[PDB]
């Protein structure tokens, strides 16, 4: 793969290697709040992260992933629009070079400074690789970040970034509690979509929280010091690693509230 977020290999180029980029249920999308319809049939979302076991943090050249042990039903997402149990495997963020951009989903065209994605796979499929080949294989919980007060629960992530500055670097990252990254309210919008990076597979039930979390300018500034490049290569700051909104096509966004 040679895809990325640069002028020559960015989102507008992805369709050449990944034709599904122009598919029928691509993500992210703009969430038009006035058109989204309240669905009273939606169940309350269930986020059970008390037994979450984080293991490592990795700079993969596109973002950084905080990985979890998903070999057992520990941290799971269920309820809401979901049927079954989805296991947390990793979380990562997308952010911008400026506070005025960075999120993938937008709300009434508003772009947030960043967006957190907690990725879960449907246990009925056995493993993540098999799950991404199914229309209901993944559930990604998206949370917007705005710049204001610091998020205490995010600081451990911010402080370890120095150790994984470049592509391919990883660091032990145990005992991190993802509950510290959640907003107060679990109200959400949901729609069927896709992974937002190649392979862009149409296997995701998106659940995007209405309430953003606040992070400090210093916290997001640290994200912007990461590198897309590997050690010993020309420095390319890891910023604007977000895909813009895609055509909604034949889909309806439902609201839980
Ligand atoms: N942002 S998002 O939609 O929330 C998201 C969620 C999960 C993932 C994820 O774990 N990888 C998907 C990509 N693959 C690498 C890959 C890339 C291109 C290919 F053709 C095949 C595999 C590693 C696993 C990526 C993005
Ligand atoms: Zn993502």
């Amino acid at each position: 793969h040679h895809w990325g977020y640069g002028k020559h290999n960015g989102p507008e180029h992805w369709h050449k290697d990944f034709p599904i980029a122009k598919g029928e249920r691509q993500s992210p999308v703009d969430i038009d709040t006035h058109t989204a319809k309240y669905d009273p049939s939606l169940k309350p979302l269930s986020v059970s992260y008390d037994q979450a076991t984080s293991l490592r943090i990795l700079n993969n050249g596109h973002a950084f992933n905080v990985e979890f042990d998903d070999s057992q039903d520990k941290a799971v997402l269920k309820g809401g629009p979901l049927d079954g149990t989805y296991r947390l495997i990793q979380f990562h963020f997308h952010w911008g070079s400026l506070d005025g951009q960075g999120s993938e989903h937008t709300v009434d065209k508003k772009k947030y400074a960043a967006e957190l994605h907690l990725v879960h796979w449907n246990t009925k499929y056995g493993d993540f690789g098999k799950a991404v080949q199914q229309p209901d294989g993944l559930a990604v919980l998206g949370i917007f970040l705005k710049v204001g007060s610091a998020k205490p629960g995010l600081q451990k992530v911010v402080d370890v970034l120095d150790s994984i500055k470049t592509k391919g670097k990883s660091a032990d990252f145990t005992n991190f509690d993802p509950r510290g990254l959640l907003p107060e309210s679990l109200d959400y919008w949901t729609y069927p979509g896709s992974l937002t990076t190649p392979p862009l597979l149409e296997c995701v039930t998106w659940i995007v929280l209405k309430e953003p979390i606040s992070v400090s300018s210093e916290q997001v500034l640290k994200f912007r010091k990461l590198n897309f490049n590997g050690e010993g290569e020309p420095e390319e700051l890891m910023v604007d690693n977000w895909r813009p909104a895609q055509p909604l096509k034949n889909r309806q966004i439902k609201a839980s509230f």
